[PDB]
């Protein structure tokens, strides 16, 4: 027993960690099979990241301005382009220590691991969710630009974020491995609005279970609530409206514990409204949304 | 900017990890050189843990007994040796990932990154402090007996703990890599006392250091206090006295924000008599005791 923020084993990632430099700009790059993906931004200076013409600054640069380095050894760069907002160099060399990978888009309220990384050399592993206003609150300082989030299934690495950007607020910005922005953010150093962000709802009702499975049970109570009532609080909060999807994917835990979702909701329902009064659920003196159920029975039946 | 809990990159400790069964019993070991580590209490039966004799029980035991196997090849076992609470298997084959390494008895206090391993495939990797009174806060379920704790300075691993024990409390107990237990524990399954566990004050001090860095400044106040009278509050709330020794180590944090130690101290006087009146540092609704002064310095500055 014991419930932690767990992040995934990270050395098929750092397996594939690179250092990028064009320019007098350096971040880490992701090499997968014979391509090196990185942040577009490294192609510019701090006079060009105001407002910059990214298409413009990729025709002054050519495969031999593009520096990638594995460690120690020096990569050939044969090819580079331009998707969105990411950069692909083609190499030379395939890396061999390529996982099984994919690349997927994942939603806002989904977990994932970064590996925090500066020169291409890896410095931590946390694990973390999309807030539902498509930011992560992750620890990056300059130089980490290129790290990414990932998830892993078995033997498959599905990559899901690099980090691109720091708004002035302090969180954090980044794409898909396609180069898309998740939220409205764009590769500017300007304000940018991070919309109205919320409490991952059914997160939270996966974490009261993680509590209960793991001996911390004083928040249960006598109560029930419909999906109407419940709503009207996490409303009056700022949590996600729970809709039947949610109760669903919590069906497993829901079966284990033999807590109806409903009860569980109650209970949420009494903590948003009396809060904690100075107790603890599982360490936290706060509603911790960042396990999704997937997550809550990965850690409680040992997934390796 | 941003603070996370965050754990070693865990790549040079995968790279170690095995299975290990005797009889009927299945946990991890840990591979390095041609040397497999882990509890001595693979040899036990159900019927034998609550007072084994390990001695008797590993006389009946032979090299072949030992089923060692690292992923899908087989490794062949020739020695075994018990010392303190973890058995030696001496292989024919020695590592081929082994990293640099070392073997370190940390202080009560001091961090560690764990991987968690089931049937010797790593599962997650979480940070965690060795508790004042020497248990861990872990997410351990059977069969992650063997599962280890470490350090990384550059590309050396300093191995620190090994998972053996989870006391009736839910709390963990293990050994350093010479097997000997952190604490008072035994491996027998019986009730054990852990002792009377206090904050870690240092911690609480570097952590609202790495709260000032990262842009929570709240709590900052007009105060002041001394080690005497900050002393006295610590002893009321169980909290480590602090030392010169503990100012000394949070000099670096102190020069970086220009706060003097005491006058954090004071910060943290206020935040202990009158809590937090439903606010947060660094997203925390208590007073967080898992960072060192080192961790803060490490994570603020991008040590790779
Ligand atoms: C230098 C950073 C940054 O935000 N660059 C950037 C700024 C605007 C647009 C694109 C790239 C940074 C600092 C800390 C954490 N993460 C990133
Ligand atoms: C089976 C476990 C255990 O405590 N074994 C043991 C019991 C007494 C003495 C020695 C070994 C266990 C379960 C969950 C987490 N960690 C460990």
């Amino acid at each position: 027993s014991g419930f932690r923020k767990m992040a995934f084993p990270s050395g098929k990632v750092e397996g594939c960690m690179v250092q990028v430099t064009c320019g007098t700009t350096t971040l880490n790059g992701l090499w997968l099979d014979d391509v090196v993906y990185c942040p577009r931004h490294v192609i510019c200076t701090s006079e060009d990241m105001l407002n910059p013409n990214y298409e413009d600054l990729l025709i002054r640069k050519s495969n031999h301005n593009f520096l990638v380095q594995a460690g120690n050894v020096q990569l050939r760069v044969i090819g580079h382009s331009m998707q969105n907002c990411v950069l692909k160099l083609k190499v030379d060399t395939a890396n061999p220590k390529t996982p099984k990978y994919k690349f997927v888009r994942i939603q806002p309220g989904q977990t994932f691991s970064v590996l925090a990384c500066y020169n291409g050399s890896p410095s931590g592993v946390y694990q973390c969710a999309m807030r539902p206003n498509f930011t992560i609150k992750g620890s990056f300082l300059n130089g980490s630009c290129g790290s990414v989030g990932f998830n892993i299934d078995y033997d498959c690495v599905s990559f899901c974020y690099m980090h691109h950007m720091e708004l002035p607020t302090g969180v954090h910005a980044g794409t898909d491995l396609e180069g898309n922005f998740y939220g409205p953010f764009v590769d500017r150093q300007t304000a940018q609005a991070a919309g109205t962000d919320t409490t991952i709802t059914v997160n939270v009702l996966a974490w009261l279970y993680a509590a209960v499975i793991n001996g911390d049970r004083w928040f249960l109570n006598r109560f029930t609530t419909t999906l109407n009532d419940f709503n009207l609080v996490a409303m009056k909060y700022n949590y996600e409206p729970l809709t039947q999807d949610h109760v669903d994917i919590l069906g497993p835990l829901s079966a284990q514990t033999g807590i109806a979702v409903l009860d569980m909701c109650a209970s949420l329902k009494e903590l948003l409204q009396n809060g904690m009064n100075g107790r603890t659920i599982l360490g936290s003196a706060l509603l911790e949304d960042e396990f999704t159920p997937f997550d809550v029975v990965r850690q409680c039946s040992g997934v390796t």
